[PDB]
């Protein structure tokens, strides 16, 4: 039941935001009463803390030729669930008591990603210097986190997965030989 | 009074979200009784709608009031440094807005993307930029979208990696690569 609660809370928090999600919403999703969720399992802030922990573990788990770099980006676009991306973007509204623990998780994610990108950086195949390459890729990822947070909700074609992939691949074709 | 109420509601909705903000919070922010909000609005949903419309107007005004290559560096610098954080935060939270606003928000999002695209592309000059026009505009639009993400995180967590100056320096370094 605990796993089912966290799985459904991630869906709900991503759709409505922390402030817009109630214990009644979460409890109804797993067929229990709102007071039973609170007393048998956890208050809302702790369910959110556990959902965010599951989110960071999902992104850590998820994570060196040029073809390999294209595939890393393809998987990020097509294999990463938008509810986890949306939950991640929404961290900027997290309850204040969780600020420090979330900041630590963000710093770890950022370091891990940087270290992976350094493994792909090869100036014999990339016409950017190291920092510009790393920064460009990080901007592609952050752009997708932004677009995916809007994509499903509004279905605007400009925010779609294949349009993003094709814009990114066009730019990579220019800088990666 | 309406300008005051909306300015204050944007601050509250950006910080607490739609459901997290109450009419009492809004009325208290401008020093009036809750009942007095009804001289101008019918409910919280309408105040949020007006707040979102104000938000879109703010971004269009900003983009249109802020075409040489150095003018492009300046545009980007001003977007990063001068766009009000509360508006970026309200904007990113539009994907979790009340269902009744879905079509209105969708259409405004489409209009802002078209406006930015059409405005920023005026800075394209093939004698100076090595990228073609399409790749140039797509990359510039991604710098703007990346800032919505970074600004929200920098404000909340203070991660140096997300700061105004750091981002501006990374953007300038990429613009330099794009120039011949």
């Amino acid at each position: 039941m605990k796993d089912k609660i966290i799985d459904n809370a991630i869906t709900l928090f991503s759709e409505k935001g922390y402030d817009g999600t109630t214990l009644d919403d979460i409890s109804k999703s797993v067929n229990i009463k709102k007071a039973s969720l609170y007393y048998h399992y956890d208050n809302k802030e702790e369910i959110y803390r556990k959902s965010v922990e599951n989110c960071f573990n999902y992104f850590i788990d998820f994570m060196y030729s040029i073809d390999g770099l294209y595939q890393f980006l393809f998987k990020f676009i097509f294999d990463v669930d938008e509810r986890y991306i949306k939950l991640y973007v929404q961290l900027s509204s997290a309850p204040e008591a969780l600020n420090s623990e979330i900041k630590h998780h963000l710093q770890e994610i950022n370091t891990t990603l940087h270290d992976e990108l350094i493994k792909y950086y090869d100036p014999t195949h990339i016409a950017l210097d190291k920092e510009d390459f790393i920064n460009m890729i990080l901007m592609f990822l952050e752009t997708w986190y932004f677009r995916a947070s809007f994509s499903q909700k509004f279905g605007i074609i400009e925010d779609s997965k294949n349009r993003f992939k094709d814009q990114v691949y066009s730019l990579l074709n220019v800088f990666l030989k």
